[PDB]
């Protein structure tokens, strides 16, 4: 449908191994949205072509509040373009680092916001896997969107034992809503290790603390979340419906 001559490019908004994000706005339209390049030398080159295709069917074919629209795309010569919702205040890594910690009502609001948006895509079979802060987005009104779905059906921090172990998977996503939910209230992930092969361990053997400041009701929710057995991992409802949650999700 769409071709690069459609598009105003703008000032860069993202890096990465395969291209860039840039933010950009269509000629006719006007309309102001988040063009992702890739090479196609590096997609073939780094065999994941398949896991591109796989990225457009479902963030296409999904909608949802909670998560970055994606428009469409096409190609070229050297490159294809990802045509993509556009989100004014960047990634929740960025403010991570840029706050190093968040409170307990910024935190469960995101958990709910993330919560919501996993309780849709697993209504409709897809699986995330990548959920980590480098992929959450921030809407204008501040709020979660989903990036990046090219894992959906490496940085182990926020992989579960099981997958990590390599074996049947179906609740991962709530083990890194836990990952997620620890990270966002103590700063770094709870797993965090200097070596890969540490790591590995560290996840395996689910070795984590709570530094003191961790209220009770958070480490509760974590632990409940982090739970070795993926079945004794809770249901999104309960982590919705959980006291710390409702206590303190301002949404
Ligand atoms: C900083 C500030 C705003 C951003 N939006 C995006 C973005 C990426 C895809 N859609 N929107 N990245 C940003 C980085």
């Amino acid at each position: 449908q769409w071709a690069l001559e459609d598009f105003e490019i703008g000032r860069p908004l993202g890096k990465g191994k395969f291209g860039n994000v840039y933010l950009a706005r269509e000629k006719q339209s006007k309309f102001i949205l988040a063009l992702k390049v890739l090479f196609k030398a590096q997609l073939e080159k780094a065999g994941v072509e398949h896991q591109l295709r796989r990225e457009v069917e479902i963030q296409s074919h999904l909608r949802h509040p909670n998560i970055l629209r994606l428009y469409g795309y096409f190609h070229d010569a050297t490159r294809v373009y990802l045509i993509l919702e556009y989100a004014p205040l960047g990634t929740v890594y960025r403010e991570l680092q840029k706050l190093s910690k968040f409170d307990e009502q910024r935190t469960a609001t995101y958990i709910t916001e993330l919560a919501n948006a996993l309780s849709y895509c697993h209504s409709k079979r897809v699986i995330h896997r990548d959920i980590k802060p480098e992929n959450l987005l921030l809407g204008s009104a501040g709020e979660l969107k989903i990036a990046d779905f090219g894992w959906s059906v490496g940085t182990l921090d926020y992989l579960p034992p099981e997958m990590i172990e390599g074996r049947m998977h179906d609740k991962v996503d709530l083990w890194s809503l836990g990952v997620l939910c620890y990270e966002f209230l103590v700063g770094k992930p709870p797993f965090e290790a200097n070596t890969y092969q540490e790591t590995y361990k560290r996840i395996s053997r689910v070795e984590f603390t709570f530094p003191d400041f961790v209220t009770e009701g958070a480490r509760d929710l974590i632990s409940r979340l982090l739970k070795h057995n993926p079945s004794q991992r809770p249901m999104l409802r309960e982590v919705l419906e959980h006291p710390w949650i409702t206590a303190n999700s301002s949404k």
